[PDB]
């Protein structure tokens, strides 16, 4: 549903939002309710944030694979109209999972590729350096052009309005489609057992990814910042840390966190719907990035979150740790704490070894029972829950909410 209040109507608050109150007021009560809930949640989204959400009820996908390039070929079935877009494969050497190899679907090249590959994890990725080269369902820029706009052009009413987070979402949702049509059989993959992941602004785009396409069994965004993860509520600017434990400094202090008129300026806004550009306040957000996260909370699904201490402070890993937090509780409301996992690493803004290798054993043991060498607890903290660098705020944030037990945290 879709009957949504206009931003310049939005009651402000500093509170960070209960994931358990409808937008009526109305109280989730049960598990049932929850569901319910997260579909809500999902429109909200859609809404006031990242556009319409574009599902593929209206695309027929084929593809086509030579040597290590593989080609998307998508038909939008109403209008007839065709567009085609380019991806990189990735196989392992050898195939150590009955059914096929897990596949990493990817927003963009250099994600440790050969990590993955050498545990025997497939990884396709759209053909994009992530920086200079953006994948071919949209470019990166305000303008929306791109194999996903030749479809579902960027119009004048918000249901006309798809954001470049979902653009390059959709084109994940196509490749799969192309496994499941064929593509995986003859790469030797299960298409089942899917991964995707990203980078920054791609990280973003990988957690919309995972929240809005259910199939995909893991989310695993990569330092995704504000508009991702990161609680537009919480600042970090300031504060310091012992990262000492990670092999980082014994008192990091740090710099500014990137807030919201970065994300509505022309470099960035394109990410985003028309409607995000009339908040003015992180406080009028009738959600905050926990809910995000939410969308992925499933029995049968998985999130799996990265970031890094030091030399990224734009990204606001602390902030990314609080809304984790607040995951925690919806997580444990369903009975699946377990599915939710997180790894802030030292430092690289990027997916590197060390985020493959835990992914890995941590997916081994989830979805094929493979013991890990691992001890998966470390997935279940960080360094922010030391309580020398623990803010009172992460005790006192969820106080208001109607599921807040004791010792989730």
């Amino acid at each position: 549903s879709y009957n949504f209040p206009a931003v310049n109507q939005l009651k402000s608050s500093k509170d960070i939002p209960d994931p358990f109150i409808f937008m009526d007021g109305s109280k989730v009560e049960s598990t049932d309710d929850w569901w319910k809930r997260q579909s809500e949640i999902s429109c909200m989204y859609e809404y006031y944030m990242y556009g319409k959400w574009i599902d593929g009820s209206d695309d027929e996908t084929t593809y086509s694979i030579s040597g290590n390039s593989m080609t998307i070929n998508v038909k939008r079935k109403s209008t007839g109209k065709t567009a085609s877009f380019k991806a990189v494969i990735n196989l392992p050497k050898n195939v150590r999972h009955e059914g096929g190899a897990p596949v990493i679907l990817g927003m963009h090249k250099g994600i440790s590729e050969s990590t993955a590959t050498s545990n025997g994890y497939a990884v396709i990725t759209y053909d994009s350096d992530g920086m200079f080269s953006a994948p071919g369902t949209a470019q990166d820029n305000n303008q929306h052009k791109g194999a996903f706009y030749d479809l579902y052009p960027y119009g004048r009413n918000w249901d006309e309005q798809t954001g470049d987070l979902m653009a390059w979402s959709w084109g994940i949702s196509r490749i799969l489609d192309a496994l499941y049509n064929g593509a995986a059989k003859e790469l030797n993959i299960n298409p089942d057992s899917s991964i995707v992941t990203g980078v920054s602004r791609y990280g973003k785009a990988a957690s919309v990814c995972g929240a809005f396409d259910t199939r995909i069994k893991m989310c695993a965004p990569s330092c995704s910042g504000a508009g991702g993860l990161a609680l537009y509520r919480y600042s970090s600017v300031g504060k310091t840390y012992d990262f000492s434990s990670k092999g980082g400094s014994s008192s990091y202090t740090y710099k500014e966190n990137e807030p919201l008129g970065s994300l509505q300026a022309s470099g960035e806004q394109g990410w985003f719907n028309g409607r995000f550009m009339e908040f003015r306040n992180a406080e009028q957000f009738p959600m905050d990035q926990h809910m995000l996260g939410a969308l992925c909370c499933d029995p049968d699904r998985y999130l799996f979150i990265i970031g890094s201490c030091e030399s990224e402070d734009w990204v606001n890993a602390p902030s990314v740790w609080m809304a984790y937090l607040g995951m925690k509780h919806v997580w444990d409301y369903v009975g699946i704490s377990d599915h939710l996992a997180i790894n802030i690493h030292k430092s690289g803004h990027a997916v590197i070894a060390e985020d493959i290798e835990k992914m890995v054993q941590y997916f081994d043991y989830h979805v094929y029972g493979i013991q890990p060498k691992m001890n998966l607890e470390e997935l279940q903290t960080s360094v922010f829950a030391l309580p020398k660098n623990k803010d009172s705020f992460a005790d006192t944030f969820a106080s208001k909410w109607l599921y807040d037990p004791a010792f989730l945290y």
